[PDB]
């Protein structure tokens, strides 16, 4: 009986050391011990370079550690948000480590002797969406708690209106990108295949040597013709200037990590063609690499002579007169849409220019309409039926409108979100082939050009099995018609649907409305419902998964920060994530300067609810349920009561909400009348906790407003970190 | 990117030789390359006897080659109607190629060394049904070009009148046949098994020493009584005397050419009972075998001297006065039904009866109303069915009636068609086992006597998949509802309908009507609505696909030669025969002596239409499908037009019938509008043939009418024949 409670980054991290103790009170009235593990960007560096640390400096692989744990049928991981690093924070982390003495190797950006280059191939394992795919061997169930939309309903959030001439659009590809010329198949048997590329010279390039493929796998073979992307962006730049419309680009190059800069980079390239032209040749022997954003450009420049570095950037800001308007993140520091790959990512940025009426931010401050460069039409067309429906019908009225939940085909690195190590940019014209070892069968032709980017994503058989079991059972225990997000004219998701129809007939779905559309389609369903009222599960591939994931939830609740995000893991176990967002740095920068946490542990109560009544089920174990369900009951109260953590410097913060949860999670266990032991056992703490509430509360928000000491960043003291985030002793003591 | 057209023999090979460069002037248009391959029975003699020819002579084994062709998804191979050699054609080959040089063994029919016994065996590899047996990797798809039948129903075909007091029946057995007492199973686990027949003596004959059998499998122990079979016959003769209805016997003993000429031949000996007991001892020693009809008996007492010759034949004729009359294959000569056993084939002789309103010739030249003796019941009461209803309901009317395609199982020698080797007449009373050689397991028992024939066929788990999808696919792409005709009654027909009981849920079958029904039954729900102008798809095993899909086309459209019979290999590539037919020797005689090729070249053009229709399908090809279109008007322009080959010498031709297809070919592909560099590709070539229509056209005919030069028959000169083929100056000069 153990849940596994995960240390990570920044604020998340914060929380946990004031949260840790409370919830370990609570676990153990049931006999269940909170074990600890730490992945933490530090941790991890730790964990990988124990080459020279002392035995007690040395850390576990706790990421393969928990990794390992996935298979075990009676894992309950609880996953708080965590960094997926950049270099700039991986070197901070490193800087940190070095000066606190652990001894770690630098990160060498371009190594010079070859040694250098194995220890970056080893930081390359610690860099970005490192976490997420070991984690994740289950399917994703991703809704908003009944509790939570109820809350949003009484308190609506502000949505800018949608014009009926508004002008902004998604703009795709219609040809030369990778759905329009995908190819697909379902294995027969297993086999051991290779990436080869076949010259027009005659020589036999190996980009992939071997990978492992079982029976019932489903393979693509997609590429993007760089010629046609780059006469896309020549054709959607020019029309958003002749139409006066605002130019923004949307993609995910965070964790699309080897196609989507190359798609950004092109940008850049076409966008200001007339200035990589006259410094082509400085460019190059600079290494300037674009597909970085232009913040690549600025600091290989930065260090050149003034009048140097001046007239490159004149050349830059002279070629916005033949150009479109382009969108800004920071509009007063001149910070574009093109400034960093990282800064607009497509999940988040598309509903936020939804939310906003279809709106992103000019460069004279000014919100208006855009339009948002979506290249990749395999997934991006859905946006543009909403944005078409908004335009009919007006924005969205979240006192009113249903919900869309989603069952997620993620399992094992699903699809696109485990072609990484499968992606290739082209070196040069000819045909690519995915070829069996044991027999020289090619089983998927495509022909290439040089620069076009050509992957090979991978969804095995008994992800999709337990992705159309979860869908049924969603639809049964909630009574929520479900809808599969196929497309007809897309090979993958032809070959889905012979699964997915076939894995129906499986199960028992006699009382249910069970249907597979194609997503324009299925997303004009969708939205016909949930603007009267009614819900829709929307059971999708892995992408898509995560769109809609934030897009809904975001328009129905003004955050995806506030649901369930539970990871039914098919060896018997549950992963539950307490947040889709990120570690919020600028929540750590308020801690540590004025002593206030505004991070929102909303999304860590959810979790531990969903924790502690699977492990009602799984194990049998009653106590459990009980305290499931008044924490259920306790988390209602947190909203009903208003008792979220504030925003402002000096009033109630992430500290003082985790009291009030607390305080009502002991009440909720003291007035209920299902387990007589419990009942009397938090009775006097209960009327401990409530007794004093304006001496703790008058403690937690006294202690507010000055610079604060936790002892570091990256890996924050544990003893001066326990001092900031657990401050009133009236409270410490009551357990 | 290729397209194999086969070269086979007689009058098709001329046709080809006249139509491979105006195919390849189009094919190449799309970047198609079109290969041949020879697989004439000269071609298929000389592959297999490389022992004595030089290293020039040697031809590569193009059948061989072509059966693994079948196993790329790629495969594309239109083949053309060849020779199933028999004896004498076989014979003839062997002269023609030893006469130009080829040294190739004579065929021994009576091998007198150890040394001629083996080239016997080594040619009976290229004699009767050879191509069909290793091309045929996938299931039938036999149907009526919508084009065709809309011009059956404007030109009717001449189709004789039902009397209701029709005689003419179809008499079969009912007990003592492979029906009345089969045995059937499916295997569930692989297996090897052997034939053997455990004797009265205590002794077990070997008579099939292994055969391999996968799991999934159906295999069948089938017998026919020689005592029941004689007793059937000596009634039925009977029958037909007491009657006075003309005897005729309907048998398939070029395909089935085992257990069909031992059928036939049992008919002869009671039908002349009184003949071959007077002369017994002679005819035995003289080694007559009537098994091969009268004829062979004919060619055996020729040589005797004249007195005792025309005893012989007196007997034979004096036999005829208490017997009823024979239909006749020839009045004039005297050739009967009797003469030979591949003169009458079952699967044409039946639709040519009925079509004819019941009726076959006789001694005098005239119709007859006949009593059609089938003697094996399984396939045979079909046409019975049939012959009832246009009993009551009269001649059906093509200008109203409907279509009945079919969907046949045949892959891999699936059923009967693949029993041939494992075929057996018994040699002495005893029980006749299938048993497993690892175990002592008896699978399936039977009990026979000296004389009957007894067999096992199988059929692949793998090839019913195939034809189940297959089914379903037609009834989704056309709208017309499909019969699978099973039988309840027939243990193989009850194990099929097992696994497409099974199979049918494998699939998407929503909107589709789909039923199984006993064969009696099934085609008289077909025929109750095709005589209402309704359609209905026959889904049915080997044989009935066979005799079904001359029956109905015979009816429809007046011949069964005008007709696509697409095969989807399994492997993902596909076979067009461009007809089921023969090569049509006659036409050849015609050719050669007065210059003017009557064959019709349709089914060939409508083959072709199919292999670029499947061609854009499944590599991607724009222009492919752009052909295939423009191919489809242009076939149903020259039918429109009138312009097919007439059949008497100084009129419109083969040669001419082509040229007007090529127009409008080109110009289907001249006023198109989807592709505009086709549009203006072939507009030079269009304006030329449309100008030069009386000049092309006034050569191809003042050539006719004189002997002409083709070096040869079996394998005639390619530079002779060419000059044959082609003799318009102007045509040609235009490519
Ligand atoms: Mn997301
Ligand atoms: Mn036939």
């Amino acid at each position: 009986p153990t849940i596994i409670y995960t240390l990570t980054d920044e604020a998340p991290l914060l929380a946990t050391y004031a949260f840790l103790p409370v919830v370990r009170k609570f676990a153990e009235a049931a006999g269940i011990d909170v074990k600890t593990s730490d992945i933490s960007v530090a941790a991890r560096i730790l964990a990988e370079f124990g080459d020279h640390l002392t035995e007690e400096q040395r850390v576990p692989d706790n990421l393969g550690e928990l990794g390992a744990l996935t298979q075990d049928p009676s894992a309950n991981i609880i996953k708080l948000p965590n960094i997926s690093a950049s270099v700039p924070q991986l070197l901070a982390a490193i800087k940190e480590l070095q000066g606190k003495g652990y001894n770690v190797p630098d990160y060498p950006a371009n190594p010079k002797t070859d040694d250098e280059k194995k220890i970056k191939d080893r930081y390359a394992k610690i860099l970005g969406s490192a976490v997420n795919p070991v984690l994740r061997e289950g399917n994703s169930d991703r809704r908003a708690p009944k509790a939570v939309k109820e809350y949003a309903r009484k308190h609506p959030h502000s949505m800018g209106e949608w014009s009926q001439a508004s002008r902004t659009h998604v703009a795709t590809m219609k040809t030369g990108d990778f759905y329009h010329g995908e190819k697909s198949m379902t294995l027969d048997r297993d086999r051991r295949v290779k990436m080869v590329l076949k010259t027009k010279s005659g020589e036999e390039i190996v980009l992939k040597p071997e990978v492992k493929l079982d029976a019932g796998d489903i393979i693509d073979s997609m590429y993007m013709s760089k010629k046609a992307l780059i006469a896309f962006y020549e054709e959607q730049i020019e029309d958003a200037y002749k139409t006066g419309v605002m130019f923004s680009l949307h993609v995910k190059a965070t964790m699309m990590k080897v196609s989507h800069p190359i798609v950004f980079g092109h940008a850049v390239k076409v966008f200001y063609k007339d200035a990589f032209a006259k410094h082509e040749k400085l460019f190059d022997e600079l290494g300037v690499n674009v597909n970085n954003g232009l913040s690549d450009l600025y600091d290989k420049i930065e260090a050149l002579p003034a009048s140097q570095r001046e007239e490159i950037i004149e050349d830059l800001h002279k070629c916005h007169e033949h150009r479109p308007e382009l969108a800004m993140v920071d509009s007063a520091k001149g910070i574009s849409n093109f400034h960093s790959p990282s800064d607009v990512i497509v999940d988040a940025s598309m509903p936020a220019m939804i939310r906003l009426g279809g709106k992103m931010y000019g460069a004279d401050g000014r919100t208006k309409d855009t339009k948002a460069v979506n290249p990749e039409s395999t997934f991006s067309r859905m946006y543009q039926e909403m944005i078409n429906f908004c335009k009919t019908h007006g924005q969205f009225d979240p006192t009113t409108m249903g919900t869309v939940p989603n069952v997620g085909l993620m399992a094992q690195k699903a699809e696109e979100y485990g072609s990484h190590d499968k992606t290739f940019e082209i070196p040069e014209d000819g045909v690519a082939d995915i070829v069996d070892i044991d027999t020289g069968e090619v089983l998927l032709t495509q022909n290439v050009e040089e620069g076009d980017i050509w992957r090979m994503p991978i969804v095995k058989d008994a992800p999709i099995r337990d992705w159309v079991k979860l869908a049924v059972t969603r639809a049964r225990l909630s009574g929520m018609p479900v809808v599969f997000w196929l497309d007809t004219e897309r090979p993958h998701e032809v070959e889905l649907r012979k699964k997915v129809k076939e894995y129906l007939k499986d199960h028992d779905t006699e009382g249910l409305k069970i249907q597979i559309m194609p997503q324009v389609w299925a997303m004009r369903y969708t939205l016909e419902r949930v603007v009267r009222g009614k819900d829709t599960i929307a059971a999708t591939g892995n992408i898509l998964r995560d769109y809609l994931t934030d897009l809904f939830p975001i328009l129905e609740l003004g955050t995806s920060a506030k649901m369930l995000s539970i990871v039914p893991l098919m060896a018997g176990g549950g992963l539950y994530e307490t947040g889709a967002g990120g570690s919020a740095p600028k929540h750590v920068h308020q801690l540590v300067e004025e002593n206030h946490l505004r991070w929102d542990s909303l999304g860590e109560f959810l979790a531990l609810g969903a924790s502690l009544e699977d492990m009602g089920n799984k194990t049998g174990n009653e106590k459990a349920k009980v305290l499931a369900k008044a924490l259920d009951t306790a988390t209602g109260k947190l909203l009903e009561e208003n008792k979220s953590p504030s925003r402002r410097t000096g009033e109630l913060d992430n500290r003082g909400s985790q009291f009030y949860l607390s305080l009502f999670w002991a009440q909720a266990l003291a007035e209920q009348t299902e387990d007589a032991e419990l009942a009397e056992r938090f009775k006097p703490l209960a009327k401990a906790l409530a007794e004093q509430e304006e001496a703790i509360v008058s403690e937690l928000n006294s202690v507010q407003g000055k610079t604060v000491d936790i002892g570091g960043y990256y890996y924050p003291d544990p003893e001066k970190t326990s001092e900031v985030m657990r401050p009133s002793k009236t409270f410490n003591t009551t357990l």
